[PDB]
């Protein structure tokens, strides 16, 4: 009653599209394709009777599951739409080549891999075990710095357990890529604590251990030096909606997709949509990590064809910077972990937050804002601006003090208050904001500038109050 695809970077082909839309229309109880933050997908609800149909449908069109269960490696990520629009083909084999190789390792606990292209974090690395920073010489791929030990899953009152941002190890050349992954993945198998699954996160073995013990092995066991981290910098996070140019007679068009839920809606046939532009569409479509979904590759020539169909299904209707910047997890009704509605709270959440920016004259700003429905963090509120953390039915912990780029995580701010009690202290907040801030500044990097809150500078130690 969930189902996942391994699918790297996200990338699958039309052919692929039209087989698991006729799937989920026809063999699940909700009925829906449902895009995940880590670009895949997901089924909810297949009956007994169609588990074994459903690896038969993925087979047929060159696709397969990811156990969800086990201490595995789980979807490699890769930037989906880099603003170096050439680099993406080969970020893009690397995320496959890492992906294929980790298959069966196995491990203390699941484990996540990202292949970055700067100035973009889309992907969101600081959640990650092992990131691979893309560094590039005249459009072509040299190298990557190493990132490793992020992860974001804690326990409530519990201060033994934390989210940590990953740490720099160093610069390695394109070609020791798969002996590097390799080496900390096999570091990891060893190291990490067996007997406590809530400490055996390499985030945990990386704090037990130390970041250059565990850096000495790996380049031991990789049969390298790492070289000092080369120069990059992220500018955000966010997907690029609407159109964008490619190279050549190439056009990218991103759709915001809320909550990444297809399904057809009330004057809004989200699902009818796709499968007609997936009839036509010459390339292929790619699942973001913000949970939405590009229509890749379009020739010029087929631009108006493909925007018609997408606007008249209501893919293309206009929602704030807010909301194109806002995100939650699954929760309710199909997760059996979940404390809080997330995904089903989100729209009508931000529809207050909505009001509030206008209130405020900054409804052409944004906040990253993040709803996860427990403290497993799937919904990433702990690398947000301003995350909720579900602790009850209707009630959150309320975190302020991340950044637009995802390197800090936010400390909490109120615990266990509801949504008007959150809605009052925002308003209060991003009024202060609106006429305190410095040009440009970001409502996270406010709130620490101004004392409102304490940043969080060393998350094993200083995370918990
Ligand atoms: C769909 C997704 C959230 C979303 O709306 O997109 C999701 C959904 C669930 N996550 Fe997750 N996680 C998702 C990204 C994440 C990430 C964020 C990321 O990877 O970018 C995190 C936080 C980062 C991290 O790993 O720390 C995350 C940390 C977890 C954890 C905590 C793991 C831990 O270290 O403690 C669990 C529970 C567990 O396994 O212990 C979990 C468990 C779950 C399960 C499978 C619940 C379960 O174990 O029974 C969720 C299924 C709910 C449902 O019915 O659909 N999920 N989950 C993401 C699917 C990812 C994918 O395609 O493979
Ligand atoms: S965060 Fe907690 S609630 Fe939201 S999906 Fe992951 S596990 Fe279920
Ligand atoms: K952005
Ligand atoms: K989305």
């Amino acid at each position: 009653m969930l189902l996942r695809c391994r699918l790297p970077g996200g990338v699958i082909t039309t052919k692929q599209w039209q087989a698991i839309d006729k799937f989920a229309g026809e063999n699940t109880i909700y009925g829906s394709i449902r895009l995940t933050n880590r670009q895949t997908f997901q089924f909810h609800g297949i009956l007994k009777k169609n588990v074994k149909p459903v690896h038969q449908m993925l087979h047929s069109v060159g696709l397969d599951a990811l156990a969800t269960a086990n201490d595995m490696n789980s979807n490699v990520l890769c930037t989906s739409n880099p603003y170096e629009s050439q680099l993406h083909a080969e970020a893009y084999e690397w995320a496959k080549k890492i992906s294929e190789h980790l298959l069966p390792t196995y491990l203390p606990r699941k484990f996540k891999t990202t292949v970055v292209i700067p100035p973009q974090n889309d992907i969101d690395l600081h959640a990650n075990d092992m990131n691979f920073v893309a560094i590039a010489e005249n459009g072509k791929l040299v190298g990557f710095n190493l990132l490793v030990g992020g992860g974001l899953s804690i326990e409530h009152g519990n201060k033994k357990t934390y989210a940590r941002t990953a740490s720099e190890f160093g610069y390695l050349p394109l070609e020791h890529t798969l002996a590097v992954a390799e080496a900390v993945v096999t570091t990891q198998r060893d190291w990490g604590n067996r007997t406590d699954r809530k400490n055996a996160k390499t985030k945990y073995t990386l704090e037990r251990v130390g970041v250059e013990t565990f850096k000495a092995e790996v380049e031991r066991r990789a049969g390298i030096k790492f070289e000092p981290i080369r120069p990059y910098e992220f500018t955000g996070r966010g997907d690029r909606i609407g159109w964008v140019k490619g190279i050549d007679d190439n056009w990218h068009l991103t759709l915001f997709i809320e909550n990444g839920r297809i399904l057809d809606y009330p004057a809004r046939p989200l699902k009818t949509g796709l499968l007609e532009i997936a009839k036509i569409h010459k390339g292929d479509f790619r699942i973001t990590a913000n949970q939405n979904l590009i229509i890749a590759g379009v020739p010029e020539s087929e631009k108006a064809k493909i925007e018609k169909i997408a606007k008249e299904s209501g893919l293309m209707n206009a929602v704030t910077p807010q909301r194109e910047n806002s995100m939650a997890c699954v929760s309710f009704p199909t997760c059996p972990l979940a404390m809080a509605e997330a995904e089903r709270f989100l729209p009508s959440f931000i529809d207050n937050i909505d009001n509030l920016m206008a209130k405020h004259g900054v409804s052409d700003e944004h906040i990253v804002m993040r709803v996860t429905g427990c403290p497993n963090g799937c919904g990433r509120a702990m690398l947000a601006e301003v995350g909720l953390v579900g602790k009850a039915p209707g009630r959150y912990n309320l975190h302020l003090g991340g950044n637009r780029i995802g390197t800090r995580i936010p400390r909490m701010y109120k615990e266990n208050i509801t949504e008007p009690e959150i809605l009052a202290s925002l308003d209060e907040l991003i009024g202060r904001w609106a006429k305190e801030r410095e040009a440009g500044e970001g409502f996270g990097d406010f709130t620490v500038r101004a004392g409102i809150i304490r940043p969080v500078l060393d998350p094993a130690r200083d995370l918990w109050d």
